[PDB]
């Protein structure tokens, strides 16, 4: 598909079967998701953006289906105002920015 | 041109004759640059991020040259770790995210 950017590039994904609305984000190195519990095999992390820093919990090899594709990808959970799939996932979908 | 996203999508833009490196950012509504001075025709803005909010100064109709094109866009100035071109600049340019 094509996202033309007049509006935000927002889709629904399934993360281990749970439906989440996520923002496709070329400006995020990582993917961060608020309000889902991925269990106990995590490593605590710090990520920055505009406005400071967050403590996240890093989960490896999590199962996602989005845009009718299926990937296993690293997901961080933390207190974010918007769930973002960053370049770790965009690349695995084979997505590019074109002009 | 095509951006693969294996590395952050970072280009040199000129904003009123001045060279800067900017991340092309699909998850940013607006465009924020640190270390420009654009003057006194400004309106103060609040812009939400992942970490918190920043106060910025917004300027309308700024002349920008990037990727061998020239555009007039709204640019906000402030304390951002990295310089962002958001969707207001990507759609002016005609860029899309493709799958």
């Amino acid at each position: 598909p094509q996202f033309s950017l007049w509006k935000r590039p927002v889709v629904t994904a399934y993360i281990e079967g749970q439906p989440v609305e996520v923002l496709l984000d070329t400006g995020a190195d990582d993917s961060i998701v608020a309000g889902i519990e991925l269990g106990n095999n995590y490593s605590p992390k710090i990520v920055g953006g505009i406005g400071g820093f967050i403590n996240t919990l890093e989960y490896k090899n999590v199962e996602i289906e989005v845009l009718n594709k299926k990937v296993r990808a690293t997901i961080m959970t933390g207190d974010t105002p918007i769930n973002i799939f960053g370049r770790n996932i965009l690349t695995a979908l084979g997505m590019s920015l074109n002009l």
